[PDB]
């Protein structure tokens, strides 16, 4: 009755509902289900594991400039695995999210719940036949487990999959396997800093270090959590969690510095539609500026409110006892210049389960560079000038400082790669969520001054994210045990399961007040077009690939 | 108690009970149960599958004059299969049909409701012996899971399988299989309209075009139904349906246009049981016909309420985006003349589940042409005939237009063939209900302009078709399992299990005011005749057929 | 829309039971004066009821 | 076809989902006042012969 | 447009945006029954031929 | 359309690439319905519509 | 409208490409003033007819 081999725990829904409330707010209610598969740790220990790209060649750190490929580091291996849905393609399709972006001014998180339910342990056994060909015998082992840790308390390290791209396919027809868990470990590391044009006699100061007393953390799963032990007719449940997060705009800012306020008199409308309206001359004009030196008003010396945007160091390079790292930029629009370091375009790389066309061949990752949508807030560096005061209007070459200027003595470093233009007056919008490859939320850093956003995911939980899901498979033993041993001999064995979680979201649909029509998220029939239908839907063979759709397309006056 | 491996979650109930309430009302629940087998699909991929039958040769379509040959589509190909009961064979034995259609005048459709239950699910596994020759074992999977997806708002696109002859078996002892389910796909279709006798210059334009942004619909049953996982002690119901549906009438009508109102008055009775009465002379005749231009009334003349039938267009083929199509046509009476395209008699062809003749060797299918019983509707083209106003009698050969007159000098083309007399004043009866093979209800097409009747089934619901179900098996996946690559590899595996449903209807005994004897639907003993018994009756070997059954035997007066 | 519709005339179709006239909705025969191809209706009667 | 006095409007049937006309007139004396219904599922829209 | 000129006004067709019910007329055709599968040229009634 | 409308038939094999075009069970052995008798086959064009 | 598509769907939208009849330059005035409305596509999304 309460229990069997011969029930089912649970049920498969991954449809995605809308419920509209009234006065334009909407519940999104996403379902999504995924057959998980598990299998057997190549180890059951806990290993702590060193990374040290020492090659001295190729891409190699004993090389003279190649420490932007340091990949040197420390973690914890372990036997558990991890059940990772944050990303927004797990949660929707590709028609759900254009309506969502064409309809909806804002959205916000609700509450996540998750389920675990139809475990199946399957152990493999050989079977010889006739031609030295030996054939493959799968049988359900009826009594074995599968090992399930939920961790509420956030005790463990946080190890989103989506900056892997190990998540949940995308796709809720085809299987899917969870991430095998790991964290960083403290390990010290110093890397000298060198150019190809060092000189040959230069040593390269490649090192790592032992373990520290008071850096040395190790977890285990066992010791930090309560663990569930699921039967193929047990279920499992996370309950449900409840967000407490800031809102997001679907909507982006088109206004600059240049386009805040009241614009100037124009003296007479314009002759014809090909004229070109003047304004009263700028030394008879009003208004206010904040460079005394010339007795004059223009558009572009107009005192402003505030800075919309700001300039950010590129690329940035700091280093701590943990080697050196790029400095993350705050996505900002490319602008013309199409500067994407300067303005911290995102580039991600993901495989065919995430997105990838699986017609393509190779083991090269499918890449995308992400622009952010908003045109506001960028900085187009080329362009970026900085002059001496008192102000001299035209300036010599002197008297201004732009970028074909060396820094240092180095003809490709200027200004405005160390140049860090934020301060109290830096106003700018929130990161664009990225669909489907996009990380939903994360865990906020656990330090006394915290950062205003992350870069890699819109949401920031405010006090204690989702939890973390566990799996793993136990050690299926043999009858040749011994403890004393290290040499464990088991039986081989894998399972699969099903995965069900609800994430519920708070929308409201947009106004209109435009006259014009407002800019749209369409597919289109034409031939190579990016957003051409043909992409979206299956091939002759089955083959399917979903490519990152265009968030915020309509805008909103910023000012 | 409540679950398990070792209980029935069913009961078998294929028999068919007649309740009778009263004043001549009759309810009849037909029970219907089939084992109903599964198997994986051959891919676990929605398919997006083209058919272009440019083959030059042959039954292509580059050759002149095969336009009628044209199977150019596009198809969705999803792993999921169709449990469809929706035939008149699945629901009654020959004698119960025989029983409705001598003894019933009306027949109308109440509720359904179905079940899945005693679900198993086996794998397959090679056995190497001696002799090179490798034997099958088959084994339970206890905790192996099957899927099934109602959409009871049918949000899918719906496909009765009753038109492909893919509906479940006629034959209660016989195993069945589900239909594997596919939907059509907007594809551009264009070809041109060649004969036998054109140009060799001329060139064929046979093409197909790209999907197009605004007739694009792909859906996937994971993403649009809850789907439910069934065990081998799970049981699936589809709960009860509720037709809305007008009745059916069991009955045909004889009466013409020559049959309405009162006959003319005979001068005296005839004088011999060979003789033939006479009428006062049509310049002195009472009447009214709406030809003026002669001072006579005949019977052919005669002014009559409305039109009994009508001329239709035969055969008409009319093209649109997806090619070229013969418009359908409403079933009538092929009268004398035996005109089958004219009136529209439907030719169906099936199986020996379907009641093909199980002795019956080769892959030709069974062929069976279906008139219409109605005797009065129906028209003859040879004898229809056209005349010029002022109505000239007899006419000269310049009067009348007749069908041996060649349209557009073509010597095979007639009037009658593009003649449409569809008007305010035509009165036709619905279309014959075919046993066994023919489908008893549909979906009604949602258009804002609806058609009077649909030619493929007596029955059409008036808001929402009874939910098609869907099943499928799982991958059954083995040990080794990637989820970034395209190739899975699966156990072997196959299902079985039983369908059950209950479909009532409302019948009405028949009012029976002739003196003389009415025609009745009877088998009988000659040989060779179409309704000799031994056709209903196994043969020694236990070979079946059943062949369509006579409906509405009994006539009733139109006016 | 359309006021009035053209009608086939004089249609006769025949069927088991022999060839009839296609009846026509009565129109205006307009100025063409056109009976049949409007449906003009020409009745025959005696005495008893107004001949 | 070649027939002198046949012409299109003989065979040309324009009636469609757009054609709108009035019911037949009644007729004084002779006419009928009513008439019976078809027994048939899909019944015309108007007689001829009655109003 | 307001800035264009002249006496001439601004013309615009209108198609249907439903891509279902239209009528490629070029490729209808209409063959005789009983139905020749190819026709010859006396066997079908296609849209170059004059009526 | 009315090409659209039902039950696709059923295709033989799935197709070998993304270029490939699927074939169908010969019209002369195909399960279905049509309103001309003549022939002794059911074609995508010939097909019984509702 | 409901969504039930995976596919995305046909929109109407303006674009910014030169001599496109949805160039937003249309729906703007212009320099003197002049404004021109033309006619804009209806009903973008196919619905299901079967």
């Amino acid at each position: 009755g309460g229990g069997g081999i011969g029930v089912s725990t649970g049920t498969y829904d991954n449809q995605t509902t809308y419920k509209f409330l009234g006065d334009g707010w909407v519940e999104i209610t996403a379902h999504a289900s995924r057959l998980l598969h598990l299998g057997m740790p190549p180890s059951e220990n806990y290993c702590r594991v060193t990374v040290h790209n020492n090659q001295t060649t190729g891409h190699g750190t004993k090389v003279k400039g190649n420490m932007a490929y340091d990949d040197t580091h420390q973690q914890i291996w372990t036997p558990w695995s991890l059940v990772d849905a944050n990303a927004w393609g797990v949660w929707f399709q590709p028609s759900d999210w254009q309506f969502i972006q064409n309809s909806m001014e804002s959205l916000n998180l609700d509450s996540l719940s998750q389920e675990l339910f139809n475990v199946v342990v399957k152990t493999v056994t050989e079977q010889q036949g006739a031609g030295q060909d030996a054939i493959k015998v799968y049988n359900n082992d009826l009594t074995a487990c599968m090992m399930v840790a939920l961790d509420s308390n956030n005790i463990l390290p946080y190890t989103p999959a989506a900056q892997t791209s190990e998540t949940l396919g995308f796709y809720p027809w085809k299987p899917t396997a969870p991430a095998p868990y790991r964290y960083y470990f403290f390990m010290p590391r110093q890397l000298s800093v060198t150019s190809s044009n060092s000189a040959e006699g230069t040593q390269i100061t490649d090192t790592i270090g032992e373990p520290q007393a008071l850096n040395s953390q190790f977890f285990t799963i066992e010791n930090t959590l309560p663990i569930t032990l699921l039967r193929t007719g047990d279920e499992f449940t996370t309950g449900t969690y409840i967000f407490n997060t800031d809102p997001l705009k679907l909507t982006h800012t088109w206004q600059t510095n240049r386009h805040l306020g009241m614009p100037p008199r124009i003296t007479d409308l314009p002759t014809s539609d090909t004229a070109t309206a003047s304004l009263t001359a700028n030394g008879d004009r009003f208004g206010s500026t904040q460079t005394q030196n010339v007795n004059y008003v223009t558009e572009a010396l107009r005192t402003r409110p505030a800075q919309i945007g700001f300039m950010q160091p590129h690329d940035n390079f700091e280093a701590n006892r943990g080697g050196p790292f790029k400095v993350p930029v705050v996505p900002l629009d490319i602008t013309a210049g199409e500067d994407h370091d300067a303005n911290g375009a995102i580039r991600f790389n993901y495989g065919k389960q995430h997105g990838e066309d699986w017609a393509k061949q190779g083991a090269a990752p499918e890449r995308y560079t992400w622009d952010a949508i908003d045109s506001a807030a960028g900085r187009d560096t080329a362009r970026c000038f900085v002059q001496s005061a008192p102000i001299s209007i035209p300036p010599n070459q002197n008297q201004i400082l732009q970028r074909e200027d060396a820094i240092a003595g180095r003809t490709n470093m200027h200004y405005t790669n160390v140049f860090n233009s934020y301060g109290p007056l830096s106003a700018f919008p929130h990161p664009d969520p990225i669909y489907p490859n996009g990380q939903i939320w994360d865990k906020e850093l656990d330090l006394e001054h915290k950062p205003r956003l992350h870069v890699t995911a819109p949401f920031v939980c405010k006090n204690n994210p989702p939890g973390q899901l566990f799996v793993r498979l136990g050690p299926n033993l043999t009858d040749q045990f011994d403890p004393n041993s290290t040499t464990v001999s088991r039986i081989v064995t894998y399972s699969t399961f099903y995965w069900k979680g609800i994430l519920k979201f708070k929308a409201k649909l947009r106004p209109n007040l435009t006259w014009n029509p407002v800019y749209q998220a369409t597919t289109d029939s034409v031939a190579n077009s990016y957003m051409n239908v043909k992409k979206w839907l299956p091939s002759a063979t089955g083959n399917m690939h979903s490519d990152p759709l265009i968030c915020r397309p309509v805008p909103h006056m910023t000012y």
